[PDB]
């Protein structure tokens, strides 16, 4: 019956479209009619997201649910392990989840403290005003990815665009992956691209592989910087508590993941008859779930629509849940980590170089969501 809320209201960047929370509120899984006229379901409750993302009777291939923000499915491709189902999900979370843990992803800090430094020093060159997006928002995460995966240093600057070009299609990205596979099978290195050529991966598999995580890793990571940032310098009291105490940078990482949920819609297919929150799903029905509305359920955070880097913990939904729980998450961790205290730390009085309302937002529609400049200043 109910569509989807998506309105964004107009002086509240950070928070969910206003329907969400009367909805989530009274009924945490509703009935649902989907863009393209589905009768499915939505769920808005933490629990019911969690209960949603954890079971393995829920789908992600496109060719069975159906889009929850577009009227519009095509089986998944090699390497694109969000939209395959178990079992072959599950080979590459046995084979992935033990070189992505944190104890693994913290021996890249010294990469990320040098490369979110590099950019930094780019910044204070030309000076404000600048677009934080080109400078630092997009590189950083880009530059993290290919430190990750080993590209060679003199072949990163094909992948974003340059800090003042042709933006590389799939197509593009597998053709370039394909030769550096090569390459490493040949002259290993201590990166994870060399790592996954001894395993079990096809080449057309593990090529897709590093396309799909050149986007994965880049595109939420850089809007949670762009987003993360415009809501640190408007709390300069928050800031002051991240200069003090700056062992804070971890909670106020997860509190803001928590708070703008750039990923923040998505749909899974029942694979079977599901019992989910009193009610049965069946088999072939979509359950849209929102991580931004799960992500202020009062049932499950004290206050929260505030933003309180002091509160912050793990327990949001931004970085998924269960089945496919963000592979890169504790990368991002870490990146995000060194970042947000950085860019404050060079530039105690970054702000914006324009009025708020002139920040170009994405679409309502857009997923992840976020900003497509944000023009800073110190
Ligand atoms: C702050 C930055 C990031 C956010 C907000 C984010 C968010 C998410 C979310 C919400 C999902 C699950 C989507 C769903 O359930 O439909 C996911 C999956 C995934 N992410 Fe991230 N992500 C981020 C960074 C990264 C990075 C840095 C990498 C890689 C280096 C990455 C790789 C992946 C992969 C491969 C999956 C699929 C995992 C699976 O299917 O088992 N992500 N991400």
């Amino acid at each position: 019956p109910t569509g989807l809320p998506t309105a964004r209201a107009a002086g509240c960047p950070f928070d969910p479209p206003p329907g969400l929370a009367a909805l989530r509120d009274r009924a945490p899984l509703t009935r649902m009619e989907f863009p393209n006229g589905h009768v499915g379901w939505l769920a808005t409750g933490h629990a019911v997201v969690r209960a949603v993302l954890a079971d393995p009777r829920f789908s992600h291939r496109n060719d069975r649910r159906h889009w929850p923000l577009a009227d519009i499915g095509f089986p998944p491709l090699p390497g694109d392990m969000l939209h395959i189902d178990p079992p072959d999900h599950t080979r590459y979370r046995k084979l992935l989840a033990g070189k992505f843990t944190m104890r693994r992803m913290r021996r890249l800090t010294g990469s990320a403290q040098e490369i979110v430094a590099g950019k930094l020093d780019a910044m204070e060159r030309h000076g404000g005003p600048l677009d934080l997006l080109e400078f630092f928002a997009r590189p950083v995460p880009t530059l993290m990815v290919c430190a990750l995966l080993g590209v060679p240093l003199q072949d990163r600057a094909t992948f974003h665009p340059p800090v003042r070009y042709v933006e590389m299609t799939y197509a593009d990205m597998q053709e370039y992956f394909r030769k550096l596979v090569a390459a490493k099978r040949a002259a290993p290195a201590d990166d994870l691209l060399s790592d996954l050529t001894t395993s079990d991966l096809t080449e057309d598999e593990l090529v897709g592989l590093c396309a799909v995580m050149m986007h994965a890793g880049v595109d939420s990571t850089s809007n949670m910087l762009a987003l993360g940032t415009w809501a640190l310098l408007e709390r300069p009291d928050q800031l002051a508590a991240l200069r003090e105490r700056p062992d804070l940078a971890d909670r106020a990482v997860e509190e803001l993941m928590r708070y703008m949920s750039v990923v923040h819609t998505g749909s899974r297919a029942a694979l079977e008859d599901v019992e989910l929150a009193g009610e049965v799903v069946r088999a072939g029905e979509s359950v849209a779930f929102s991580v931004q509305a799960a992500n202020r359920d009062p049932a499950r955070f004290a206050d929260p629509d505030t933003l309180d880097i002091r509160r912050g913990a793990v327990g949001h939904l931004g970085f998924g849940y269960g089945v496919h729980q963000c592979l890169g998450m504790q990368l991002a961790r870490v990146e995000m980590r060194v970042a947000f205290p950085a860019l404050f730390a060079r530039f105690p009085a970054l702000r914006l170089a324009v009025p708020a309302g002139d920040v170009p937002m994405r679409d309502d529609l857009v997923i992840p969501y976020g900003v497509h400049r944000l023009p800073v200043t110190w």
